[PDB]
């Protein structure tokens, strides 16, 4: 509801993206000027006073927006508009130390009798740098740049930024001595060259910015040449604690910088695993043809990666099914497997598959064996060879895009015909033999829709008749079930059951174990509108059973007239 | 820590014996020791047993921190043959003790950060959608849940499936177990059904302006709103959506996709971060039809005598009739097998709960098709049931008759035994 | 706790309950199984299930512990193919059992 | 010098050897052993028991550099299974060459 509260940005709104890196670049400034206006100014000089001033109002501004732009509360990750909390945010976190930065600190301390502890609230300004660790925040959640790249490149920043802080106060640490032992600091017995760097109150701002940084940017990489040393022992005592500080600082530089090496990347492990591989081959002195086969697997093995929904599940199985019905389901729509069957089905299975990159010569399962997988050639062909007891291993075909394999073993669970071989790189979308085998479960009139695909595939060259025929005696087991529950259903009196279930399948008359039709013990119950449905359905009323039962001598047994009359029409 | 330690004990210690061993030197050759002949800036270290403590402290210190950093400025550095030594000693050490500093720090950022393991998932998961060609619509949906699982690390959980499937059962039962209690819809049954049914739930989280179960879609994951604000939007045929009510805490929807089997009558959207238990539709019937007895109150508390919705059962009820149903289609499925003949199926829906006993629409008990059939294993391990040899169908067909008629002698002196 | 084998299960390994205590609650139609034990060490499991080549007769869950000497199925089967009479001896000696364990009875 | 099969032993790992003689030592009951040499380079040993379910008719033991290619019983008899009478021709080869080489069992 942004309507209600009105004069509040988005944090993401543009034209202030903009204003966030105008900032970022005065905040960089700020947090490089302070220690330089800190150390080798004891108050700003009267050309250098408009730089101060714009900067202090820029810091304002960014104090007011700060006041108004809106955050995402991270507890319940909305991105709240209320400028009642985002006033309580920004007043309770990051507002006290930026406002006292703003103050114009150095015309404090000019109209304060020059007191040296009013500059020393100078330093506040660093926390401007703030700034500078929300913009590498930022820089490194995007993906476009690598994690610890970001990681040595915020360590670089750290490195320079201490490293200039550290000569500004090194060059403070000399000003400190009254200039009288000018003699005793670091600058003033220096004498580089011929030049004595006498009177170092005197000379060039950069030429004493640039003899402390260098003193700095020596001990950063603790060359140490020596020509510029501490003299002091303030100057002493901030050395070592520079040098410890550093030498932490430059090892965690070094490990970042190790960790970006020894982690690598996907082309590094490649070509160390093909480093094993070229040792193996030169030893076995493999033929050359075989040994492009050999970098053709492995080279299209990292080229074709798809182990990200290994790592897609733990995105919610919702959008998961999401991604399954927008990929794999338009490739499964066209397998003549499914073809008329309940798209609910096929959905399921679409969730429950498993995109797959078998290679090319790749056997996908070998002759005679209980596949744990149904795979759907999509996009591509497969090679299926049946190999026999005399072992000759033809080819059936090439199964070709859209197809499927492996569903023998799974609808009967015979071993499988044809050890199914790859011809080129081609889509498997792998089912799991218990996935398929429970939404059967779930869908038996799904499962002899399968049947039945099989049967307008019968006549083709689906699978060889003694093959097809243990899958149809699984067929007779299905349509045995259909028959039993049509019977028991009959016998119950729920109408619309057997009427979908009758529509579905099972048609005719269904003899049970006993071989006797829904008519009878429908008769039985006095069901009229069942022995109705039944007799749009032609179950043949005199249909005796294996002992003999007809339904017209079941119906006059059991009493129920209107029954009887209906089965004598 | 400790490592930072010893740099800092090494140091003083080496800064001491360094002093020292400039104090071994007679007061006399003082110049031939390092701070005796020290000139740093304008001031001459000449009388070094005499100097302030600190200044000396200070100054040897100096010396120690620098080389332990191997800044080697040169300043102060060692004049003596002791010196020399001692400074080689500390030297030599010092390498190998920074050396170990960094392969400590090294190897604190090579383990890895929580911020690495997103980026590498992310960086993956943005190169699928490359690959995949998928369309923008999710992506933002699939990177915010990345995000989101971040932001939990509610993942560590499920790289957690290590621990035994009991300890699993319990980590549920101490966080699932108190909210499905609290929902009454699913309170009031035994603890089993509640118990499986924890343990099947999944930890999901949703980001705002989600929806997971839109109107007019079979839900196939029963979702419960732990914590977190949901919106139930009735979207209506022109487009408009009006939420009925929100769904906060102890709010359960998709129990209508799986129990009246409809799919979700309105779109649920997400209003904030919300803390959902996914349960697969499939599971939860299964559990339904498993406990169809404590079925019978559940569904009295969600659809059955229930005016939440206003809404009995639109659906045919089973809870009592699939019951009813349930006794003679046990049975009627051990007659299949009879008809069939697998013992080992036979025995497993016998202890499913079959009654041997039990007939047929017509009947006919599983002795006695298992006798016509012919089976005569099969009627042993009826007999080792004990059922009743006596008992007939509707047409007069007693089991020693079932085998007399099938002609089955065998199974007539099973029968007769 | 580590439950191995529940009933209804296909076999596969034989499991000699050595060192630590084995519950083997076996299973019942309540739906909360039972509660008859298989002993502790110098014991078996999942070894009359192979010879009648039936599915886990029970569920078999670890007590506290259990040294479990995984024996292959189709090994073991190798075996008793292999030392047919000291096969049935097997089979023998564990009716002669069965007589006082009821586990198996 | 390695004892890799001992008699007596239901081998499901039948070897094929490559490089260096063997030793097939019937080990006798009284105490020694055949001291029968196994013959080495482009012959085999471990392969009588998985041939005709016989217990393991000799000891062996590596004597020189030994480079095999050790065969699993299950899937060998499942390629004789698939090439039948590819099978029962190795069956009958196997006879053939043990045939002149008057093999003791």
């Amino acid at each position: 509801g942004h309507n209600d509260y009105k004069y509040i940005i988005h944090p993401k709104n543009r034209w202030y993206k903009a204003w966030e890196m105008f900032i970022l670049v005065w905040a960089i400034y700020s947090s490089l000027f302070t220690p330089m206006e800190f150390g080798f100014f004891r108050g700003l000089p009267e050309r250098l006073f408009v730089l101060d001033i714009v900067g202090q109002i820029a810091f304002l501004v960014d104090i007011v927006l700060q006041f108004f732009v809106a955050y995402r509360d991270t507890q319940t990750y909305r991105t709240v508009y209320k400028p009642t909390r985002i006033a309580f945010r920004y007043l309770k976190s990051h507002f006290l130390m930026d406002f006292i930065g703003c103050f114009p600190w150095d015309l404090i301390y000019k109209a304060s009798g020059k007191h040296e502890l009013v500059r020393y609230l100078l330093w506040i300004r660093l926390f401007r740098v703030r700034k500078v660790v929300e913009f590498f925040q930022r820089l490194e959640k995007d993906t476009r740049i690598n994690y610890l790249f970001t990681r040595i490149l915020k360590l670089l920043f750290v490195e320079v930024y201490c490293t200039h802080t550290a000569a500004c106060i090194f060059y403070y640490l000399a000003t400190t001595l009254p200039p009288e032992n000018e003699g005793y600091t670091w600058i003033g017995s220096l004498k580089l060259g011929d030049y004595s760097y006498e009177n170092f109150r005197e000379i060039d701002l950069w030429k004493r910015y640039t003899t402390a940084l260098y003193f700095a940017i020596v001990t950063m990489a603790t060359v140490g040449y020596g020509d510029i040393h501490a003299v002091n022992l303030r100057e002493m005592i901030f050395v070592m604690i520079y040098v410890s500080f550093d030498m932490v600082l430059g090892a965690y530089l070094i490990g970042n910088i190790t960790a970006l090496i020894v982690k690598g990347s996907n082309t590094e492990r490649f070509r160390d695993k093909m480093n094993d591989l070229i040792s193996f081959m030169n030893r076995k002195k493999l033929g050359r043809d075989l040994r492009s086969q050999i970098t053709g697997h492995v080279r299209l093995q990292y080229d074709s990666h798809y182990t990200d929904t290994v790592m897609l599940q733990d995105i919610p199985a919702s959008i998961r099914a999401k991604i399954a019905q927008l990929l794999y389901l338009p490739y499964i729509k066209k397998v003549p497997l499914f073809k008329g069957c309940s798209t609910e089905f096929i959905n399921q299975i679409v969730i429950r598959l498993h995109e797959e990159y078998f290679l090319p010569g790749e056997v996908i399962t070998e002759q005679g064996n209980v596949v744990d997988h149904l795979y759907f050639v999509c996009e591509g062909l497969l090679e299926a060879l049946v190999t026999k007891t005399d072992g000759s291993e033809e080819s059936v075909t090439l199964l070709g895009p859209h197809t499927s394999f492996g569903d023998i073993s799974i609808i009967c669970n015979i071993s499988q015909p044809f050890t199914v071989r790859v011809c080129e790189l081609c889509h498997l979308l792998r089912l799991d033999k218990q996935s398929f085998s429970n939404i059967l479960e779930i869908y038996f009139h799904d499962g002899r829709t399968i049947l039945n695909n099989i049967m307008e595939e019968k006549e083709s060259n689906d699978r060889i008749k003694k093959l097809e025929s243990d899958i149809v005696i699984h067929i007779g087991k299905q349509e045995a079930e259909l028959a039993l529950k049509v019977n028991s259903a009959a016998f119950q009196g729920d109408f619309y059951q057997l009427k979908s279930l009758i529509r579905s399948g099972a048609d005719p008359n269904k003899t049970d174990y006993d071989g006797r039709s829904p008519l009878h013990l429908a008769a039985c119950r006095g069901y009229e509108d069942i022995t109705l449905f039944l007799i749009q359905e032609g179950v043949d009323v005199n249909l005796k059973d294996k002992f003999g039962h007809t339904p017209l001598f079941e119906a006059v047994k059991a009493g129920q007239e209107g029954v009887i009359g209906l089965l004598v029409k």
